[PDB]
């Protein structure tokens, strides 16, 4: 019943998969995790497989690798990865020490797609309705994505479109420093930490990336978190008494009110010759108030996706249990967790 495994060294890093995925070659690597291409011999699939970086090494490290394989084996839409496997090469509990997480390698990511290729109206109302409609599901289930970037839009080659996230990299201050896609598409909240964030961070990540779609150029580059703030707000205009308000960092207020206040643009005049319904989402979309953003659920009714909105086809996720992000345990108590989950992992139907 335990598949046999093989080992491999690969860029330095040791490989130990079950026999049925053939052909590893690196793709990337960060402090957290290593991915590899593969073919998957069972499926006749071509997968990529992230194998975890010591994952129970500290609690924040043992803590994530359980939330990770909890947010992914509950995944379970056309837009959004799935897994396709999880497995380890440990014989018991005792010996656990390694995760490996599977799905289906697409083919390229939307940087690839705005970079290399010339995008119509059509091909922007496909590619937006996508995200929304992963947005709407992962909403749902109240997971906030918070990281929603063109990096982490897996697109294959008749543009269907799936949400993950890498997760390699830390995401520290030195990372999100400077001229950097990393920070690009974050709602100011996030970026400049305003308040408590809302899933509508992820709505102003749609917007940025929408942007850029549309004119094949970044919205906000920033060449720094306070140019990239100036940016936004020469667009979107300075806040108004309510907002200000609702930051509750003192100090962010503070900043901010020094500002010379700015009217919101004419989005018009800055998107020129786009479909007005687009230039009216966007409009919606990236609203400085996180409470009167639109939402995903809302976004998918709006007239710009009527030639692909289908409220019968656009589903929710079952309820998810994230009662354990409240929860402190010790390492060994994920990892625990985590290996009853590995162990309980069912494979996904192959139609
Ligand atoms: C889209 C959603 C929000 C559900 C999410 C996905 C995710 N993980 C991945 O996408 N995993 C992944 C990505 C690529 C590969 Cl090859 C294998 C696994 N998250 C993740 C990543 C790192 C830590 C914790 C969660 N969060």
């Amino acid at each position: 019943e335990r598949p046999t495994f093989y080992r491999q060294e690969l860029n330095k890093t040791i490989w130990e998969v079950p026999e049925r995925y053939q052909n590893l070659s690196p793709v990337g690597s960060g402090a957290y995790g290593s991915v590899c291409a593969a073919f998957d011999t069972k499926t006749g699939l071509r997968v990529a497989v992230k194998k975890l970086s010591r994952p129970f090494q500290s609690i924040i490290h043992a803590k994530r690798t359980y939330r990770e394989l909890r947010l992914l084996k509950h995944m379970k839409h056309e837009n959004v990865i799935g897994l396709l496997d999880v497995f380890t090469p440990a014989r018991s509990l005792e010996e656990f020490n390694d995760v490996y997480l599977v799905t289906h390698l697409m083919g390229a990511d939307l940087n690839n797609i705005v970079k290399c290729q010339k995008l119509t109206d059509d091909h922007v109302q496909f590619l937006i309705y996508q995200i929304l409609r992963g947005l709407k599901y992962i909403h749902s289930a109240d997971i906030i994505h918070r990281d929603l970037k063109p990096s982490n839009l897996a697109v294959n080659e008749d543009c269907e479109l799936k949400i993950l996230d890498f997760g390699l990299a830390r995401h520290t201050d030195d990372e999100m420093t400077g001229y950097v896609a990393t920070r690009w598409y974050r709602a100011p909240e996030i970026m400049l930490n305003w308040m408590h964030y809302n899933q509508t961070v992820d709505i102003w990540s749609v917007g940025c990336i929408m942007a850029e779609l549309l004119t094949g150029r970044t919205l906000f580059p920033g060449t720094d978190h306070i140019d990239q703030l100036k940016l936004i707000l020469r667009l979107v205009g300075t806040p108004g008494a309510e907002l200000l308000k609702k930051i509750s960092s003192e100090s962010a207020r503070n900043y901010i009110q020094s500002l010379t206040q700015m009217p919101k643009m004419n989005f018009a005049n800055v998107f020129i010759g786009a479909n007005p319904l687009a230039v009216d989402l966007l409009e919606k979309m990236l609203v400085l108030d996180s409470d009167k953003r639109i939402t995903a659920a809302q976004a998918l009714a709006h007239a710009y996706f009527a030639q692909y909105h289908d409220p019968d086809d656009e589903p929710v996720a079952d309820p998810y249990d994230q009662s354990f992000e409240s929860r402190d345990l010790l390492i060994d108590e994920w990892k625990s967790l985590t290996y009853d989950e590995v162990i309980s992992f069912v494979p996904p139907p192959l139609d």
